[PDB]
């Protein structure tokens, strides 16, 4: 029926204007019908029956229904079962372990419900069971972690899209609650109706994949006006439906606890209180699954998509502080900072003068300008025409305005949106149902690996995401998916001496009793290890070499004219020697690659602007004659002296400090050519800078793998069990402006640098078509939760 709402509420299908629109998103549309309110909308009585109305006279204007007829229609409040035929709320029952999905007759899968909470705090969890019973139940029985990390921006829409579609913000196209396509000539907001239009949303979310599948799925949205209690009964009421019309996965947004959070504050004493009230509805949810005799068999992901942190407006920058002139540019401010230029056709506008007018110009200065090709690689925040080439990191606790003017009502005591690895903006996740585990506790992930365990738990085949599928298959029961290490593409040369050193005209010059000496320690003793997890596989079509030495071992490239991956194990009792000074423009050929596939000297001597470096540095050498392997032409990498204070430092220093910190580590170090800054391998065309007069391309970034044993009682290369790994993707720039203390010694801000541009394994891999750790003795998707692990140092 048209112009009428009966027998259509939440309805599943649609005609369009001028028929009716009954679903749960209609209100949002402004185009209910006239009766929606009355009908789909009841409010009579509350929500929980009560003794009295056990078997009520079934009137039908009431909410909820207590008499006997309603569980054959299945429109009963969540505790009818409860405070009429005697049964017991959820969480007063034990924990039993589901070892198979308990689901009646007509149930061809399990169903999904997902819970996502909006603000919900990972430290939210530390208030206890005597605040969210319900919620710390599904925690503590079914399978959780201790946190979730979400995507940055760590606000509202981009976590929730990127929850649905497992992808980057910079890869679905939201890339903030605000933001502006060029293209477009359009401005996305939060209100309003531009979000409507598709337009903005790119990739494929999770119900338009069930959906193209033959899954059934059902809105996941509801406008605000209908209240939690009815959102959770018109997702049990579908549950009722015949097979053929019932989906199978459902959702429940809840704009809690971040709307009170905004007001007092993530540790505020008032926070407590929407917790109980969110811990109300789960009950609710929980209560009437188990009243369907479904809650042993659904699966329940209660999810969030950022954090909370303390802000005031006592603690915002300006802009109007640091700039001559504001007015010609338009910022996108808050929890972080987006440049734009307010006029197209203005030439005075200079990005160049607008990031130097904001890089250190000012002590405790809250806020670090950065193009955004060069913003930390973990973030994954260039690759779109809607992000700005200026972007501002914003301190944690603190705001980025444009004037004083601007703001206005404090209007906030907390906020997010700030980077992604602060301790605040983490959120939780917890798996209880028939196919997650029972009582176990995983390590925290990102949130673009959800996406992948929610289409395995529906058996879809899940659209190409940014997770790496396998990685979380620790976190259910039984696993349908399972994952195949990538074959090797480009098979390697080992070759052996095929030149003799007149052949080399490469500009090079280097310098020839301590072998008796060695000969002295190895002959009198009384008593590989460098590629501890097997080489590297290469991903594409190019032409390179296994290089051998004594101290390290390279994947040399015949390509790029220099190694692509650079393997040595340092040991804890390792010593850092020095270099003699006749040794320290040494470089030799290597006769075991053509002289036309190697790097030349007079290249570095030509580029004024250009130095170079080592992948396995010379100072940790095992001993003088082998430290002539480490200045092997095929060993030298381009690095600007600025990056040299960066990294000889690395080398020199933190190396040998990783190693007697965590009983010796293998580290793994090579280039990263991401030109067009899309985080995945440039090939020859998108580099777009060389060592003048040459073809010796320059990298965008220098990455390392540091690996030892978990269990630090054993060494590095004698590990029996599980992995440790922490890596890094660092910025090869030809200044220090990232770093406001880089005048004082290297102790004093290049550790702090390098902690700022951490990296999981994945991302090096994206970065480099390299596939690592292949000969662990670890099962494989072990060693993908090893990859997808990040260091974040809080
Ligand atoms: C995150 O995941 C997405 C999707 O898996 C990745 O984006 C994908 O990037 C590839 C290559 O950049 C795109 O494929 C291209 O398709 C065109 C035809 O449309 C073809 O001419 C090209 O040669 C190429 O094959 C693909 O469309 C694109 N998909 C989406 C949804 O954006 C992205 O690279 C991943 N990011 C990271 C950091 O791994
Ligand atoms: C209470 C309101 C503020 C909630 C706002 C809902 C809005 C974000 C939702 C409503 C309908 C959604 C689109 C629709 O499901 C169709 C798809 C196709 C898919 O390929 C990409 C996503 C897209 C466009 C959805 C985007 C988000 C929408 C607009
Ligand atoms: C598979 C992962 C589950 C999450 C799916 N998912 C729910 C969204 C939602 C629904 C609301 O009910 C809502 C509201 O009532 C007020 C409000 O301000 C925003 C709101 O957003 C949403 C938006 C963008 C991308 C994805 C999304
Ligand atoms: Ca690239
Ligand atoms: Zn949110
Ligand atoms: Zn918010």
């Amino acid at each position: 029926i048209s112009g009428s709402c009966k027998g259509r509420c939440f309805e599943l299908q649609e005609a369009g204007p001028p028929d009716c629109r009954c679903d749960n998103l209609c209100k949002s549309y402004t185009s209910c019908c006239h009766d929606f309110d009355e009908l789909c909308l009841k409010t009579a009585r509350g929500w929980e029956c009560t003794k009295d109305r056990c078997g009520e006279v079934r009137n039908e204007e009431n909410a909820c229904h207590c008499s006997e007829d309603c569980l054959a229609r299945g429109d009963c409040c969540t505790n009818y079962q409860v405070v009429c035929k005697g049964e017991s709320h959820w969480v007063d029952d034990d924990c039993e372990e589901i070892k198979a999905a308990e689901c009646p007759a007509g149930f061809v899968r399990p169903p999904l419900i997902i819970f996502s909470v909006d603000g919900f705090r990972a430290s939210y969890m530390k208030k206890g069971s005597k605040v969210m019973p319900n919620i710390e139940k599904l925690r503590s029985c079914g399978t959780h972690s201790p946190y979730m990390r979400p995507v940055y921006p760590t606000k509202t829409f981009p976590n929730l899209y990127t929850l649905a579609t497992g992808l980057y913000p910079e890869s679905h196209g939201i890339v903030g609650n605000s933001m502006y396509d060029p293209v477009f000539d359009a401005t996305f907001h939060l209100r309003g109706r531009e979000k409507f239009n598709h337009r903005w949303w790119g990739g494929q979310p999770l119900w338009i994949t069930a959906t193209k599948q033959g899954v059934k799925a059902g809105t996941f949205f509801w406008s605000v006006v209908i209240p939690h209690e009815r959102r959770i009964l018109t997702i049990l009421q579908w549950l009722t439906l015949p097979d053929h019309e019932r989906p199978s996965v459902y959702a429940f947004y809840s704009e809690q606890p971040d709307f009170s959070g905004h007001k007092y504050g993530p540790f505020g004493p008032e926070m407590t209180n929407p917790l109980r009230e969110i811990d109300k509805i789960v009950g609710q949810l929980m209560d009437g699954l188990k009243q369907l005799k479904l809650h042993r068999c659904v699966n329940v992901i209660f999810v969030g998509d950022h954090g909370m942190e303390d802000v005031t407006c006592d603690r915002t920058e300006f802009l109007s502080n640091y700039l001559t002139n504001v007015d010609d540019i338009t910022l996108v401010p808050g929890t972080l900072g987006r440049i734009r230029s307010k006029f197209s056709n203005n030439a005075k506008y200079d990005p160049k003068a607008i990031i130097a007018a904001l890089t250190c110009k000012k002590p405790d200065q809250h806020f670090k300008p950065y193009l955004k090709q060069h913003l930390p690689k973990r973030l994954h925040y260039a690759n779109n025409r809607r992000i700005e080439d200026i972007h501002l990191l914003v301190e944690r606790r603190w705001h980025v305005a444009r004037k004083p003017l601007d703001v206005y009502k404090c209007f906030f005591q907390g906020d997010h949106g700030f980077d992604n690895k602060v301790n605040s903006m983490q959120t939780v996740f917890v798996g209880y149902g028939s196919t997650f585990k029972y009582k176990t506790k995983v390590p925290p992930f990102e949130n673009i690996e959800l996406y992948n365990v929610m289409c395995d738990l529906l058996g879809l085949k899940p659209a190409p995401n940014n997770g790496t599928h396998g990685s979380l298959n620790h976190l259910l029961r039984t696993n349908t998916f399972r994952p195949t290490m990538p074959e090797e593409v480009t098979r390697p040369n080992y070759p052996g001496i095929m030149y003799l050193q007149s052949d080399f005209d490469l500009g090079c010059t280097c310098d020839d009793p301590k072998n008796k000496l060695d000969e002295l320690n190895k002959r009198l003793h009384t008593k590989e290890r460098h590629l501890l997890y097997g080489r590297p596989a290469v991903l594409y079509r190019t032409r390179y070499d296994i290089l051998y030495h004594t101290d390290f071992e390279s994947g040399y490239s015949e390509i790029f004219l220099m190694p692509l991956w650079t393997s040595y194990t340092v040991s804890k009792q390792a010593e850092v020697s020095s270099v003699p000074d006749h040794l320290t423009s040494c470089v030799r050929p290597d006769v075991r690659v053509s002289p036309s596939f190697s790097q030349n000297c007079l290249a570095y001597k030509n580029d004024k602007q250009m130095s170079y470096g080592f992948l396995f540095p010379p100072y940790l050498s095992s001993s003088p004659e082998a430290k002539y392997d480490a200045f092997l032409v095929t060993n030298m990498v381009p690095m600007y002296p600025a990056f040299k204070r960066v990294w000889n430092y690395f080398q020199r220093v933190l190396v040998k400090k990783y190693a007697s910190e965590r009983n010796g580590v293998n580290v793994i170090s090579g280039p990263i050519f991401d030109y067009d800054y899309d985080g995945l391998h440039d090939t020859e065309d998108k580099i777009k800078q060389y060592v003048e007069g040459s073809s010796i391309p320059v990298p965008t970034h220098y990455y390392s793998i540091i690996t030892s044993c978990l269990d630090f009682t054993q060494p590095a290369d004698k590990c029996d069990g599980p992995l440790s790994v922490s890596s890094f993707i660092l910025p090869h720039r030809p200044d220090n402006e990232e770093s406001c203390n880089s005048s004082e010694d290297e102790s004093k801000w290049v550790e702090e640098l390098m902690k700022m541009h951490t990296a999981r394994v994945r991302d090096i891999e994206h970065l480099t078509s390299l596939d690592f750790f292949r000969k662990t003795s670890r099962s494989y998707p072990e060693i993908l939760t090893l990859k997808t692990y990040l260091h974040t140092y809080e």
